[PDB]
């Protein structure tokens, strides 16, 4: 029949393995005998030997668990051979999309971030704005997708949050009034990222505002 | 005379180290021999051995080029000896102030940007936006602060540039007439972040634009 749909396997797979994907199949096997292989990276090049074929039986199987993040398409190739040696089909595309799982984990593109306002702004004024990166998707899923949040802020005078965050953009603003460079001259904000849109996991830096006069 | 200004020190200094910051001195050493030396994070506390305080001579030495990005102030502590052992001057605060040099590019927060946009929507409306961070400090220098710019765009029908980037903001607009799912269903932008305000370095990726019905 040979002809093969593209395969879509998640990442991180949970064992056993080796585990089948397709059984590969040449419809001239009722004449002779045949011997299935593939080639291409995945399979006799680098990384090598994530995929193998049982050469009579033909089943394409997956060896270790998938990382999205190393790669995310496999393109092989399937090969079907006589006893005798005879290359019987014309070599078959092997597609395999790798789809995302939440392996990693949202990260502060800096430990601490800073950040300058003047003490007269009104509530509502942007200060400065955090970024959390996340290896994952986030264009099909929300294992990419970071949410940012304020876990407390120092000292808590006048009182306990001065300030705000964007839970999309992580700009951090001002929502109260009363910012005082001689009484407070500076903030250090515990800040968070948690990936799956704020249903994840979590990730934590500090975002320290000088109050200008 | 057992008092020290704050010190400046511009990161990733050359060598040769180690490097002279300032001499520490008791008025008390006409009456005794003394031993000087230094403790706190970057002293005794990790990281360890970046600055040492020569015992003799009172000398405070910087051992290393340091990074802002890792560190930007140290607090450490001077301290008077007796050669007979006992402590006399109170123990001397001096804070180091790391100052920001252009070590780091711009990185996008991922290499491939989505969105989408209605072949029908007016010129000057709002596409996606696309976000490059500079860990470099961009409140009082230019090292850190990113100019956006599109540098090539595919393919080129109607023409050549259909979209433009807001400099400042990374938002992707739209600037021109002709957007036609049926003739061109998709963009590739390849966008570029430069520090300095668009003087320093440059770094690359890519957005790719769906146009909808
Ligand atoms: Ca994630
Ligand atoms: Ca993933
Ligand atoms: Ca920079
Ligand atoms: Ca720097
Ligand atoms: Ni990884
Ligand atoms: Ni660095």
């Amino acid at each position: 029949d040979w002809v093969v749909a593209p395969i879509s396997v998640p990442e991180n797979g949970k064992g056993p393995f080796p585990q089948r994907l397709v059984q590969l199949k040449s419809n001239k096997d009722r004449d002779t005998k045949i011997f299935y292989s593939i080639t291409g990276p995945g399979a006799d090049s680098p990384p090598e030997g994530v995929f193998a074929v049982e050469k009579e039986t033909g089943w394409l199987l997956l060896n270790k668990p998938l990382d999205r993040e190393e790669i995310a398409k496999y393109e092989l190739f399937g090969h079907a051979v006589s006893e005798n040696g005879a290359s019987v089909e014309d070599p078959m595309n092997i597609s395999i999309i790798v789809t995302d799982q939440n392996d990693h984990k949202p990260k502060f593109t800096q430990d601490t971030f800073r950040g300058s306002v003047l003490e007269g702004v009104l509530p509502g004024t942007s200060v400065m704005q955090v970024t959390a990166t996340d290896e994952d998707d986030a264009i099909y899923t929300y294992n990419g997708v970071v949410a940012y949040s304020i876990h407390s802020q120092e000292p808590k005078d006048p009182h306990d949050l001065m300030f705000t965050i964007h839970r999309s953009t992580g700009t951090i603003s001002v929502i109260s009034s009363g910012l005082d460079r001689e009484k407070v001259p500076e903030y250090t904000l515990t800040i968070q990222a948690t990936d799956m849109d704020g249903d994840g996991s979590t990730t934590t830096a500090v975002a320290v505002v000088e109050i200008l006069d």
